[PDB]
């Protein structure tokens, strides 16, 4: 009966949570020690429940799918996980990725660089993608509305200057959707000028989420389906580059008050990685379900390898103001 | 096999105790990790096992049926939990639920305000109701000596005043019932006078139990079956003014050396509120049944969150030393 | 002749404000040594000038009416005492009060406590009330504009919440009535909220008055018509926990430089709440018309009392320096 078993579970100050794509995969991972979903993604929901450009539907007067869609996925994920928060992706999609969907390829240019072209907040802020974003917007207070789901949290994903930002915060009110006490709004930490200026971009967001797959590829300068490149061993997330943009994220975000979380593949696979996370004293850590327990274990043992080490240095510290 | 698993629960700094408020139903949640009832509600004993106004039995001279079912029922709490404590609450009923019992209109005047009205420790202390008040101190004597159980404390409700309070004391004194070591004896803190003048409330009680629910009404001045406050969202316990109130409470009473409790419905719903009194260092926290295993998870993680973050700062606070 | 008697009464630094809430009693009293109307009662003007729900006047289109009668009465007790200020207060009527109203029973639910129930700016911001906050700020509007009396100023009743606080000051901003250097904003300090949290609630208006009468109710959670309680004597404003939280309204709203005065009968009957008032530096005192006098005697007394009483404490501080 393992139901029983998720409180006695280890315990960790760091929150532990839970990467999901799919809805219909809450209920096979129901039973996992998890803090909530750190990052859902709802590519899933428009590719396979939508199959259409949100602005195809627009034109053609379907918004109600798109959004009822939207709405019955991240309603069902937080309602089988309440009162744990789930924290919703924006539409991650890429131009090519756009061109996918039907009638897309109206409203989608073919770009070179797709990977550092129109998307993210800055896809959601122009006035052609602006409905689409505000339908997601309208989505999400659906379901904090309607089926009262406060848990429901927004993440701004590939966020790139602070004033685009503030235009999609102001596009959020707009639609009645506005950070506050019951609800956060996260930016994706997957640019480098979130990096060298995270404590400027606190005061518009509740916290950071830190992508570390686009954040290696970006500060790195090089693209992971590049086998090439892949093969010289560039995308390691344990790169000296990378560990220190995640601790300048994580000072300057800490500095301003507002919380840091990682949803990434490098905490699933490299232990080390989870313990400079830790020492930095990163606020959550968002892995795959299948990577969720250990990392409950691992986290845990790392803090109180930390509430050891640092009473060590107390002392010393101590020692030098005697003498 | 659940009863083998109470040891595994996580351990937590801060008591987690239970609200109970049917004797008959302590069978059903036996099996929760508890540390004890942090608030034993007599309203359903004397509502639905008594059905009697206690003055009127006091005049048809049946105070033995009063006293002996609150007598049975705190009884029945007490040896279910033994040895943890069971902290009974006084009688709460305002002048409009005690004229629900048979018998109460001749005794209860009808008020214009009963939620700010003649209820709790004024009640008790006035020369009227002082009967009934006797009988109530007569059961718990009963319950601690008759049936030796030891772990039955008192918790005088609503409490305005210093002088009330040292008034119900000795009439308590006056029926053998005497604050000790094996006596505790508490006040509840949702009136703003004890937000202000905890501090000089703590030599006459061991501890304060902090009352959010009347605590946040009393302090905006405002009631909450009024569905037109509601909707306006008022009623949230997390409000600054709330929160200050509490932690105003929590420095007196600690100052001078008074355990801290609070049972309300905030640390049922908002994990912040949590966090903010574990953070405060409050004694225990006292739920509903069905959100304790929860909150000993979420108390025990802040706990460590916490045990984190105090290390840090005194790092940092050594750092200031040494420059 | 009384007249020229004016002149001669005691300097007070403290500034003495009249109560007044018929204003065809101004001419009574305009031979009394007051610096101004501290505390305006519309209600006596609602009640017998108007007779009816202001609502109900704008279902019948007669918002012309309420608003000339508000107007004529608080331009005349204006023009009487120019250049004097006049603090008008807003509507202060409970709901059990509005239903006294002509056609005020299709406007007002019944509440189980107006005393802490839907009134005051909570009542002005609420959508169904708001066109009658509207009318009576359009009354102010015509009085300060019409007939130029620039020294009538506004004391919002029973505030609660800093956001309510706001969502007034924006409605009363689109009347064209704005807070500036010839029009002041009061805040009623008759609510526990505002005592915990006075140096915030200082951003929002200009200074505060304190309604001991009701703040004495709230913070000792007491009604007053209730006999049983008025009997016990607990509602003695000299109680410490209502000085505690007068001294911390008073510290916060000057370390935020915001003017704090008192409008109730606390020192009108209590020479030691006027001194402790004066003590702790008050900007004003208001009191009832037959209490004006002796008030501006007392004050004075105290004041220089407390001139010496202050250089001998600076003396014996200058020797602490010298040893
Ligand atoms: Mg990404
Ligand atoms: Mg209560
Ligand atoms: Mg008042």
């Amino acid at each position: 009966s393992p139901e029983q078993l998720l409180p006695l579970y280890p315990v960790t100050a760091t929150k532990i949570y839970m990467n999901l794509g799919e809805p219909d995969a809450i209920e096979k991972y129901k039973d996992l020690p998890f803090d909530g979903i750190g990052l859902m993604r709802i590519e899933f929901i428009i590719t396979d429940w939508v199959q259409y450009h949100p602005l195809y539907l627009i034109e053609q007067g379907k918004e109600s799918l798109f959004i009822d869609k939207l709405a019955e996925g991240i309603a069902k994920v937080a309602q089988a996980i309440y009162p744990r928060p789930v924290v919703v992706r924006f539409s991650d999609f890429k131009t090519n990725e756009y061109r996918g969907l039907k009638g897309g390829e109206k409203y989608e240019p073919e770009e070179r660089n797709p990977m550092i072209g129109w998307r993210g907040v800055s896809r959601y802020i122009h006035p052609k993608y602006e409905p689409a974003f505000r339908l997601e917007v309208r989505a999400i207070k659906k379901v904090r509305e309607e089926m009262g789901l406060t848990n429901v949290w927004v993440m701004f994903p590939f966020v790139r200057t602070t004033w685009e930002l503030e235009r999609a915060l102001k596009i959020m009110e707009e639609e009645g959707l506005k950070r506050g006490k019951d609800f956060k709004v996260w930016a994706m930490a997957e640019v480098p000028s979130i990096v060298l200026l995270a404590d400027k971009f606190a005061e518009y967001v509740d916290g950071f989420s830190i992508g570390s797959n686009d954040l290696t590829q970006l500060i790195l300068g090089a693209d992971r389906d590049s086998n090439i490149l892949a093969e010289m061993g560039y995308f390691d997330e344990r790169d000296p580059a990378v560990l220190a943009g995640i601790k300048m994220i994580i000072e300057k975000a800490h500095s301003k008050g507002a919380t840091v979380s990682i949803c990434g593949q490098a905490p699933s696979v490299y232990p080390e990685i989870v313990e400079f996370l830790v020492e930095a004293g990163i606020d959550s850590i968002s892995v795959n379900p299948d990577a969720v327990i250990a990392t409950r274990r691992l986290v845990a043992s790392i803090e109180r390898k930390i509430m050891l080490k640092r009473l060590n240095k107390i002392m010393d510290k101590l020692n030098k103001l005697e003498l």
